[PDB]
């Protein structure tokens, strides 16, 4: 009773994420850098179908053209060698001090315009890579304090790098769609468009939306206490799961990134739930960063634990969703019930039917129970395997 | 140096606040219940503008038509002897045990049919006593554990609920929009559309969004400890502000609805500072609820501090504004120029732009200072009065 | 592959926990009220040890001396005829309306009379029933705003009818111990002692410390975003763990009392591997509420499902501990050497080691991997069954 | 109106506040290093009383004795030409990638004797620059998962830490205590002894508990959403507030360490209200860093602001806590009743005291309203100045 993850499987994960080197707030890097083209090998000797990148993961910032080619050059080798894709590519605009007020809403217009610029130049490169989601993940457009930021000016200078952005995608003819990540803090004091909700309310407003989804991410729903499931099959319901970014976090605290399974596991048996039953193909992305207690057979280890614990959780939701008794208990607590319309027959027809008011039991529908609980224990067994 | 409210202040109260009885989790009530006719002359003394109500705290669920006349004459009658307006309406779909699983997204069909002509009942009344806005809280709308609720399915159930509703006023001619008010748990564990950004999304699938907007509340996205007055800026940024609850709330607990200024008061200055920069003209009501340690001396208390804190902070966040060294602060720390667009040059303009990336000077664009450390305390020595 | 308990598995529940009735701060009872009889009864058929209970739960506040004898005959009927213990009591000081600002730290001292008056009172009708435990939750001591309460003053009022407790119990040679159950807020804003630790330090200033312990609750802890079970072994460090209340809890929001194994279900399982590894026996008392959602099925489904989790947890801790492959990881990660003293061979030899400072080699002490990730794979592995 | 802070008002800094380079876990340092004589001397001319040092910040890690010695003259020459002193002295044993699995707790023995060496060298250089107090945060102490750390034994090798520590200063004759400094988690997903109880808690197990208090942090406790001040009176009432680390914090979140006054005001003006009324005269002390949008000058305003903050806090508490319509509003809501002793008449009598229970009228008690409200709107007013 083994799990071994398989390039079918779409599992992927970030240069920076087996590649971080442990430098937290308080402490020294405790592990050396790795080279991407070492990460390629190792994510494909794991089972890995591909990897993706920040532009300053791949090309050290500052690097001269001659550079560049040549750290392109290299990293297409060892794709070439092991048969890794590369689906998703990303801009870092919160290292480099320039962007200590944030990219795209900087309160420095040159400092907006040198991020557009830097981004473009990186869409380039992940089309000429192959990959099909670009994602924007804006941890410094935000603030400290309520004076430094006016939020509405901030949504204007959003919306206008943004559509700015599909202009160029249209104009060269590229097929890669916008995948905007939120996140509510860190390291902003608060960040704008902070949970899944107000990303999709945002997009809304572009002047081309069907270009532009959401990446969420499970750790960053839960930093505001949300419910991850619930925002993604909010998502799903607008079509726009694009992306999605997979690891854990242990409540509202700092960000912590740990390997998918840890942190809230019954609300990743959940997710798995949702993104199978739903019929999610996109890419498995982890996006969590291996302790820094740990040495390089604890990262490859950390990697490794994020694919099992999908492909354990997959096969307990559908060991769940396939029992007899769980089908029974759905249609106990009427799930069944609410996915019918509530008023197919219309308004005028709803508004004649005495049985919905006039002649309705309200104390025989109240005495009804709704069997949550016998439901739940089921998904418990399900998941604990005591069935 | 007094602040004395005039009904000209549009301040607002819900029957249900100064009337809460003190009922919580753990305690029975420690007030007498109010006559709604005793509420409407005492806020009318304290200079409040008008009064809002649910369903059920103006007539006691399952009235007959005979009592429901009755209930609807003796208020009416209040108002015209006080000169008070009743600017919104909304429904309670969760006190009665029928809505324990919801009302819109209740499992049941049966119990979103009553929902709905439960509802439609209320907004007749509504209209009949002038209300604009009709606010929607779903507080049953939700779910303890995950299998209980498919979520895309309970979305459905919701937006069909809206639409319905906005078929009905549309039909009817009434002039009368509806506002959604997001809370992320209590009562249930995770509450369908959690916070402004998921409802602001949820309104642009509706089939005519143009009669939906937000009623966000204080405590509401505090409870999710996200940042009330950029929640705010965002609902402005759409054009969907249509009213707004004021309280107040210390971090992520129990919903307190403590009166207005207590909790966060910094987060107060600034959504006042918001409101009244923006132009905000709908009512200024409050959702709060006197603590139960009170006796009804204390209620009057607390609904006159709630009036009094908002005159304070818009008296300081006018002084902070029109003070020429913060105007100077404001210019020393680029707000002027996170109103300019980016590049209003085109996209063309800005790829041909050497200045924008290729002689761009990064280093001395970062050692820049954003001063905006001397613009708060500016801000904290406006709010204490201490300028 | 069945989990079923027995007496001997020292389950217990409160009279309130299956007797909830489903008031909820928004809402109507959803169930008819439960006689204690038949709670003992059905408690008993599934395979609970015994019951606990609030002074008012067993005896309706305000019984004649003529109703309490009455009460109490059919109660202990009902222990006699199932054979269920009763090995904790506790005092409802939250209720009534005349401790809506405390008992024992209530500002009027009439009140605090009051309440330590009600109190001996249930201390002789517990020691009768035969409880080794007398539980103390001052769910009411504390306060929604700063001037309310004085908190020095408040903790020598607590410090003095704690010890007035000690004091009464001694003199009567009654074999009973204190457990002082924290929690940080709700129903006041803000709850004196809010969590292990403050209760812990408490205790330490009181007159006979031997009295007293913590009876510490999954959910508080939680609600202040702790780790439940380093705060159990902080409490068995200190040998204060007198009792223990088990449920479960999603994250910071209000108190949600889930059965035990939904909410922080990874935390579960870290109790229980604590528990049993330090020989906790004490009863394992639920205190829970099932959903209102639910009917008298779903009360009894729910209650079960507290125990089974319980059980659960219980046989894959113990399989996880007898691991040899965990065994090996354990000595990997060097918990064997947590376990030995840092200088057993004094001060004097510790300054004058040259290996432990002037010849320390930090870079090599530094490279060493702590391991912990293919720790916890194994112990998720071991949770899952994929072991 | 101003407010200029002298020596004679005890306000202290760290030399890693002032010196803190911007480096965050998503972006790189935004200021060059302070030279420490520089920020002794630039402190000293905004009113600054002293300054505090971990061992690192003064004398770089690795330094030869010859360099060490140097680093000390140059400090104490700055400190002889300005006056300024040095009341705090702390250990950095969270930087070093040796320390990743932490200090006094590492699993490995070594790290942990090696710890304890470093420490003893700092206590001597402490003693010699006058420090009174020593403080001690365990930041690296604790764990991100379960199986990593078995806490017993973690709490045993942190008593076996201090203890040494006790007998080292006892031996020496040195005249200096210790403060545990808690924190809840970062960097560590979860610390040991997460709040200002469970130190106190600990502490009462050392071998000489006299020697030890604690250093509670603003930010800290509100990290778990706790009542700063609530803690800080229960650190006063047990003895044990030897130090305090002033600083603001917006929520449950990454630790921000904003300028003292930011964040929770109302919490930080009943916070001065306690230490002013209770009499508190150690160091006023600083722990907190200049946002990373800030230059030089915002680094020097923002230090200015946190002393001009307190200062203004102070003044507004003590004209509340002097207004005789206060002292009156304390009276009404029986704050002069809290202090009061319950039941110094002894056990006998109450038990007697048939006014206690048998005669005493709940329902005209509970019917007596608090007054808070009152009392917390002139709180308010006074806050605001205005009144
Ligand atoms: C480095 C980033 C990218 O912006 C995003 C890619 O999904 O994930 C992060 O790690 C930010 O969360
Ligand atoms: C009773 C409700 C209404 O639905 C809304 C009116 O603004 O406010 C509440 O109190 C729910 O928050
Ligand atoms: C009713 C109470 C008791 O004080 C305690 C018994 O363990 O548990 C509660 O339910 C309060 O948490
Ligand atoms: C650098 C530390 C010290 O341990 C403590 C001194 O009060 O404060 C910090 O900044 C850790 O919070
Ligand atoms: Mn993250
Ligand atoms: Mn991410
Ligand atoms: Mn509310
Ligand atoms: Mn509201
Ligand atoms: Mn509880
Ligand atoms: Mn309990
Ligand atoms: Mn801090
Ligand atoms: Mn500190």
């Amino acid at each position: 009773m083994n799990y071994q993850p398989t390039p079918e499987d779409r599992f992927t994960f970030g240069l920076w994420t087996v590649g971080w080197q442990g430098r937290d707030p308080f402490g020294d890097a405790t592990r050396r850098a790795l080279d991407p083209v070492e990460s390629v090998q190792r994510l494909a000797e794991l089972g890995a179908h591909g990897v993706t990148f920040h532009d300053d993961d791949l090309i050290p910032f500052g690097s001269s053209d001659s550079e560049r080619e040549e750290h392109v050059k290299r990293f297409r080798q060892a794709l070439d060698d092991t048969g890794m894709k590369v689906p998703m590519a990303t801009t870092n605009l919160f290292t480099h001090p320039v962007f200590k007020d944030g990219g795209f809403t900087a309160n420095d217009r040159d400092v907006r315009r040198y991020a557009l610029r830097k981004t473009i130049r990186n869409i380039d490169l992940a089309v000429e890579l192959g990959a099909e989601t670009y994602v924007a993940w804006g941890g410094r457009e935000g603030a400290e304090s309520g004076g430094a930021k006016d939020v509405r000016d901030a949504l204007d200078r959003m919306k206008e790098a943004f559509d700015l952005l599909g202009e160029y995608v249209t104009s060269q003819g590229y097929d890669i769609r916008f995948a905007i990540e939120p996140k509510p803090n860190e390291p902003r004091g608060d960040i704008l468009l902070p949970t899944v909700g107000h990303a999709l309310a945002f997009i809304e407003r572009l002047e081309r939306p069907e270009l532009y989804g959401v990446n969420p991410e499970v750790g960053h729903e839960q930093m505001a206490g949300l419910n991850f499931p619930h925002g993604i099959a909010q998502a799903l319901w607008a079509g726009k799961l694009f992306h999605i970014d997979l690891n854990g976090q242990n409540g509202i605290k700092y960000d912590q990134d740990l390997r998918f399974g840890a942190g809230d596991l019954r609300a990743a048996f959940w997710l798995v739930d949702l993104l199978e039953s739903a019929g999610y193909s996109g890419p498995r992305h982890f996006d969590f960063k291996p302790p820094r207690t740990e040495d390089f057979d604890g990262v490859w280890a950390s990697a490794a634990g994020c694919m099992r614990n999908y492909l354990i959780l997959k096969e307990r939701a559908a060991a769940f969703r396939a029992d007899p008794e769980v089908q029974e208990a759905l249609r106990a607590s009427r799930l069944d019930e609410l996915a019918r319309p509530t008023a197919a027959d219309g308004l005028q027809a709803l508004l004649d039917d005495r049985s919905a008011f006039e002649e309705f039991d309200v104390d025989a529908a109240a005495a009804r129970g709704m069997a949550f609980e016998r439901l739940d224990q089921l998904a418990m067994d399900h998941l604990l395997g005591a069935r």
